[PDB]
């Protein structure tokens, strides 16, 4: 079978299984979930750990005594269960004060507050043992063209991130940052809308080695992009610091379906890529059990994220191990794609008549790529029909 | 709103030259002689033209036919005073490129692709072009095992680093611009957006040589905000060239004349390029619809330049209006340009006004005054002020 | 471009009353008293307002509280002269409707939904409304086995036929308008477009009683052309009401003020409604962004009406221009209005000029002159003629 | 196994496996395919029949002798192989004469020609035994707002369709029409963009009983719509006269991937719906083997369409037959959805206090729908992991 165990490193955001089902047209359909109950039940399902926004753990506005009491109760639940906390983030989107952004709010007083709120939670993240601190700039953006000077907003975003890197560096903390792109919602357009924009922005920070990306399946798909391809570019760059796994059925609002729902073939190729690459990060789910579900449907959904990952892993492993698939991969020249084009160097290339005057373009054009048969073997393996 | 060569408007030879053949339909216009394209665009007030190698010289031409074609194009440039600011290679039409060019799985094809590009770089330099564009239209895949994207990025980096070595070794003053596109003609294309292309550049051996050539319609095919993407390329110092056109939504690549499609995005784009003082060519990569005859082709081209000029006038008026400046201050755009924490990290951590004494409810009650600002922008665009 | 009640502009109470709560963020404005909405909209030059049952009367109110709330709203209508042309039921906010209302899998919920609607129809009639809108926001599914769509269509038909029996039996002069939406808040909503709603109507017991209430943003969330969809509803005689707003692309339902989003589609929409002489209310269903304070809410509402009026002026000028009329004839728009074969089937089959002697190459060479026509439309929209 | 046989009623357009791979940026990558070779090889793969546009069978401009010679050679191949021709259509989009439309071209002379071309092919369709005649108005539309008066274009479209219905009726032919919606491409916006618009338009024809729809998987998905839901509405209306099966990976150009590629979960629910409904039409593939493939990759692709249909049919059948799934369906109240809301009638409903004053909304709101567990059983069956 497909039973998850903590060795699989599956993690969940507290706000996932804790989502009360309030949407923009509907009230809450489930009662608030105690974080301690979340830790306990996810451990029972075979999870490895949980993640949190500051405000999922400590009530906004808590005195120091309440903050300590909440953190202490949470840590007792982690310690009883053996659950970890690999990742933390700040809620810089719920409160009305962030309605124009946090790090890129036009009001400087809000930007300063946003940094202080984040810094206090970095300290908490280190205390809990989190190794990655995620930033999701969901209010960073605009609905109209004059409301945000995007060059100046990138200056402010770079300034915020540099100050956070200086903080971590001055404290000696072992924590790294992961930026989560999203193209829109809740703003009309969000800054750093894709894996690409976020990776490019990182290269202009003071201490770029401290920053990577936290890509979410559904966010890339909201722009109609190929999520496995984006993940491959993050991997190629050495910047895949964390991931959010879920599902999305098209270009529309952010659905956060359980992983495996949505674009099932994309989920298979994503699992094939993470496993083939030997990526060792947490398999973290950022999903919302639909508001139609009661608390039992919540745990079914959570269990289903893990189950789908493990089925897909089994199928992708069987695909790569199949000598008929490996022969189809060679027939499609995947092996040549991994060979240098010109290890002989530019001068040898420029001298080589087989690369130009003697290159038979018509014979080369006649060769089929044999991609359809290869894709059908992949479909057979995914469906268990080999 | 009459264009003149001072506006630096340019067109690809393949834009006005498009014969109207689409995936469902045959050509509706005959082939256009590149010399006639140059004279007609000059009459329209254009500044220059751009070309793929195969637009100028028939694929497969002997060295003699190649020289004769080149010389003949050059005489038309010299006669009219038109320039050639940018060149590119056709690495997509011939069936040999069906699985890609710099990222073809077949190594022989990748080597041939590089040889074909280098030949054309030499011509681009001869003709005066300062930007060499790469549009990887066939780099990509329709299925998940067909292309190992990590290996493809290694081949793409290798090809671009070889091109950079080439230009440096020859002492050419030419820079590369990568044109992103999310899909079409491949199911997914590599470097699908401005951001992915910017990120990829940062890992080349000589990153200073490479920028982006973003196309309005391409970003909009992924539902992205083109002026925001251009703002990130300008902030990065990487906007080496631009393709102007229109697109109406997430669907096939329409290449409508500039101004059509998303008209408010075109207004903001013009405001941004003008406000930033970007000095590159205003290049159109558009296709006159196949419904049009040759006179409609020139109407469409004139319309590109006319729309740009009207939008330019409306954006300048927006910025020059004292009421708009007041509305910008009301919306705190001036504060967005001020450092968050010039006082530094230690002073910010010590500042009670940024945390314990920050009155969050008072701050939350402040309106942004964005709707009034945007309606002023709308009034200016529509000439209703 | 000052609105007056002669323009018949109307607003939902829930538009200017939106508190700014979104799926990621709490309310940014306090609740708006419906009486204050009526007075402020009247000051702005509006003609009327519309309401869900729950916008006027708190869900769960006793018969006494209900009468007191209703009477108080009516006095504000009578004082200002504002009208109520349309009413609708809230069948989406309360958790009991999480799986739908007329198509909930649970039969008790479907019966309760119908009872709740019928109560509100009675109020709609009392208040003078002539259109009753149904927006099935929760009719739909996130997963394939959750909803048998054939059975759901049977329940939807049953609910609408029961409503029709009700209105007929009471002798009410009121018509129903179904509002399509492709998705949000459900993964897919039933009757996702204008066409699906039009087709569904044709199978009701009393189809004459039912029309559509299409919303600009809803059609555009499926990447569809809103003026084309409205043209089909007008051709069908089914455009009973309209929701005006803006949307920028395929993404979540933005409900921007009208004019924002797709500005050229807004121009064509206004041209169509004006040209057709459609006489329904110009109703806005938009949300002032949560960035705005209460003054920004009224700026946004004024902007809806202002944009409509500027677009109206530009469309009328386009149509009145003798150069545009000439360009329309050049493009053969007059021929599109002429019967293809008034001579009938037998005469068409006997006509050699329609087949053996039809000179297809000569016909194919004719340009459509669409780009020049469209650039005249652009010049008119931008006031650049 | 999953071996197709003619009893499965799988059909292919000649232009599918015959697609030469010419796209808007690329030349043809395969040589022209002889229709006789198409019939022979599809029969070898287990197909039941083929479909055609007039111009796939007879060269445009053929003399009567050439037209008869082409038709006779084609019929000899059908007769040798036992292949059928269930459906025919007209090519009213390739030639430059149709660049502004056919039935809705602004030029009346083109509209008249378009009708004559179509009528001549209806006669041919009856001769070959086709029972459905498809209309795909792919050039009917516009790129700009003033170029097409959509009300007048619907008048012309209704006029064209009425004249075709009068033709069929006057000839006594047993053929019915199926309109194929598409939202855009190659025009900026196409008239009758979806199943809904096409079904609505039909209700205004003179003889609506003669017309239904031919929906294509990828076309509905190009508008981000749910194809199984659209098909359910066509079925509910009694208007599903034919179908085009293929795949599409998102909102983008029309990809015509082999069936099962693209949105795999949508393909499963489509198969579940066609089979559960007992729909008896041809399972017709309108796909394009990618231009990367040689002729062997073409036949692999075609074989893969049929294979995927049969795997999905097996899995959907196993899903519906599973008593654990049927119990999950009842737990989600799917049985109640099929019960009349108010068979007691309006008066009894209006008298029934349990439907209003005594309806306990809070108790009803508390019930979960149990949709996630039900969807996870569906995922397990699709993946062969029960
Ligand atoms: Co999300
Ligand atoms: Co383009
Ligand atoms: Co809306
Ligand atoms: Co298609
Ligand atoms: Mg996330
Ligand atoms: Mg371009
Ligand atoms: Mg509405
Ligand atoms: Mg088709």
């Amino acid at each position: 079978n497909y039973q998850p165990t903590p060795e699989d490193r599956f993690t969940f955001g507290l706000w996932t299984v804790g989502w009360q089902g309030r949407d923009p047209f509907g009230d809450a359909t489930r009662p608030a979930l105690d974080p301690v109950e979340a830790v306990q039940r996810l451990a029972e399902l075979g999870a490895y750990g949980v993640t949190f926004h500051d405000d999922d753990l400590i009530p906004f506005g808590a005195s120091d005594t309440e903050r300590e009491a909440h953190v202490k109760r949470f840590r007792q639940a982690l310690d009883a269960t053996g659950m970890t906390v690999p990742m933390a983030t700040t809620n810089l989107f719920t409160h009305p004060v962030f309605k124009d952004g946090a790090f890129t709010a036009n009001d400087r007083d809000v930007r300063r507050y946003a940094l202080r709120k984040t810094i206090r939670n970095i300290d908490l993240a280190v205390e809990l043992g989190a190794k990655v601190y995620v930033a999701w700039g969901g209010r960073e953006g605009a609905e109209s063209g004059a409301a945000k000077d995007v060059r100046a907003a990138l200056d402010r975003m770079k300034e915020a991130f540099d100050l956070l890197g200086e903080y971590v560096t001055s404290q000696g903390y072992d924590i790294r940052f992961a930026i989560e792109p999203k193209p829109n919602e809740p703003r009309g357009d969000i800054l750093l809308p894709t894996i690409g924009h976020a990776l490019a922005f990182i290269e202009r920070l003071e201490r770029p080695e401290l920053y990577g990306v936290n890509p979410e399946v559904g966010h890339e798909q909201m722009a109609g992009l190929n999520f496995p391809h984006g993940i491959a570019q993050a991997l190629w760059a050495g910047k895949l610091f964390h991931i959010d796994l879920n599902g999305q059925s098209g270009i529309k609002y952010d659905q956060d379906l359980r992983f495996g729902a949505g674009d099932l073939r994309a989920a298979f190729w994503l699992v094939d890529l993470l496993e083939s690459a030997g990526w060792e990060g947490p398999r973290h789910f950022d999903f919302k059990p639909p508001r139609t579900e009661d608390i039992d449907g919540v745990w079914a959904s959570a269990a289903g994220c893990m189950r789908n990952y493990l089925i897909l892993k089994e199928r992708a492993a069987a695909f790569r191990a199949d000598p008929e698939v490996q022969e189809a991969l060679r027939a499609a020249r995947l092996d040549q794609l991994a060979e240098p084009t010109a290890a002989d160097g530019l001068q040898a290339l420029l001298a080589d008549r087989t690369a130009y005057e003697d290159f038979d373009v018509d014979a080369a054009a006649a060769r089929g790529m044999a991609f359809e048969r290869l894709d059908q073997l992949a479909m057979d393996h995914l469906l268990g029909a080999r």
